[PDB]
């Protein structure tokens, strides 16, 4: 069985790429499989600001370090990329600029600067947050499309629309679905359909005493109740305690590897992997925004498909 484990254990790659000259970090990854290749969009930070970028499509993770890094002329910070089958169109969702969250569309998601003009996807605000809504994800079932987000404030938020309405502005409304301390429900929410397991998986980034880490929750439906799965820093979904990463304490904002680029955000638990951001634990960053984040890949320990998966 590929059922998600009670106790997670991973092995990690080394840093998978360095930012090209003029950039300090690569962050906040979103990945889709595309024509047999890895297609990764990301935030980046330079000396003074954030932007967004993509890597040239690459077959193997070893390839990521030399893939070409192309900046987007219109920033799409903390992006989400997927294919929306009921419109036969690719979507890139992001924060800031013309609306709290925006969407843009394309027939070919590898045209880094070929996306449509952004339109509003969400125009709400939330209470008790110094950032406002950040770090969206989007995911659908057969009935509805859902937007989940966080706010640096201990809360996870949700809104939805009918499947047949998408895309449109979700609007101004949102609901708190999880609440805890600021540290416990902080950033980088992601939600997935777990293939073959008849369930949904949520991960949320938390600030731990040893580093950033992910906490997991599961639900029976996207409009259902989320209950904690692996929520402690000592036994997290993914963190210093169980990553196998020697180079980074942080296990931070990224994307599980999706089996299917579509709007269901499906993952194959038999092939469970996390594309994350980490940073050198042996240097103290100048500032958070100058932190030297880099991509890394976790692969779950003990998979039946381990060898086939690791060797690609
Ligand atoms: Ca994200």
């Amino acid at each position: 069985s590929c059922a998600l484990p009670t106790t997670y254990r991973w092995t990690s790659s080394a840093p998978l790429a360095q930012p090209k000259d003029g950039w300090v970090s690569l962050k906040d990854f979103t990945h889709v499989p595309y024509n047999g290749q890895h297609l990764v969009y990301a935030s980046y930070h330079d000396s003074t600001k954030y932007g967004s970028m993509a890597f040239s499509p690459f077959k193997h993770w070893a390839d990521m370090a030399t893939a070409t890094q192309t900046g987007m002329t219109q920033a799409a910070v903390a992006p989400t990329v997927f294919y929306f089958t009921p419109k036969k169109l690719w979507f890139l969702v992001s924060q800031w600029g013309s609306a709290p969250f925006t969407y843009r569309t394309s027939t070919d998601p590898t045209k880094v600067n070929g996306w449509s003009a952004p339109q509003p996807l969400f125009t709400g605000k939330v209470a008790d947050s110094g950032t406002g809504p950040i770090d969206q994800t989007v995911i659908a079932d057969d009935r509805k499309v859902y937007l989940f987000f966080v706010a640096d404030n201990g809360k996870v938020y949700r809104t939805s629309m009918a499947i047949g309405d998408f895309p449109a502005n979700f609007g101004t409304a949102s609901e708190v679905i999880l609440s805890d301390t600021q540290a416990k429900l902080f950033e980088a929410v992601q939600v997935y359909t777990v293939a073959g397991q008849n369930q949904y998986l949520m991960i949320v980034e938390a600030q731990g005493t040893n580093g950033r880490y992910f906490r997991s929750f599961t639900a029976n439906s996207l409009d259902g109740e989320w209950k904690v799965q692996a929520g402690s820093e000592s036994a997290p979904f993914a963190g210093k305690a169980n990553s196998g990463a020697s180079w980074t304490n942080d296990v931070s904002h990224g994307d599980l590897i999706r089996s299917n680029p579509d709007q269901t955000m499906t993952i194959d638990p038999c092939r469970l992997q996390l594309l994350y951001q980490g940073r050198d634990k042996n240097k103290v960053p100048s500032s958070y925004d100058l932190a030297p984040y880099r991509p890394g890949l976790l692969t779950l320990y003990g998979l039946g498909l381990e060898q086939k998966l690791i060797s690609e």
